[PDB]
């Protein structure tokens, strides 16, 4: 592809496990040092949203998938959320690299229920 970015096998496996095995609540992904591959930084079974927030970087970008459960009234449901985490304070170079590499990861995952772009401020 143009980006030349590869999605590590672990990324696919973690996503599949979360979707098919329901044995993971969330996964946080990051670019490797050479910016040639997206890898897994963290995976968790913790259902507490605050714990998830605690695993997101304050000064760097990341991507994440979260198995979101909610109740609208017709039966507890869930949606796999694809998240682009790009803090306002993160270096412009990083925001650019992650923005340019996002589609590579996104197109590798099927079954995404909601796409979220989050820009947190200090
Ligand atoms: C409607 C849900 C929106 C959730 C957005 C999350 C807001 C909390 C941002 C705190 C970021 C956590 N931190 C400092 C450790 O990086």
């Amino acid at each position: 592809s143009f980006s030349g970015v590869k999605v590590s096998p672990e990324c696919l496996e973690a996503f599949q496990e979360l979707k098919l095995g329901k044995s993971l609540r969330y996964v946080v992904f990051k670019m490797n040092d050479t910016k040639t591959e997206i890898v897994v930084e963290k995976k968790s079974t913790d259902k507490d949203f605050d714990t998830f927030l605690g695993d997101l970087p304050e000064k760097d970008c990341r991507y994440a998938i979260y198995d979101f459960e909610f109740n609208l009234g017709e039966g507890v449901r869930n949606k796999i959320i694809f998240i682009s985490w790009s803090p306002d304070v993160a270096p412009i170079k990083s925001k650019m690299v992650y923005s340019s590499s996002k589609d590579t990861l996104r197109r590798a995952f099927t079954g995404i229920g909601t796409d979220i772009q989050a820009t947190d401020f200090s």
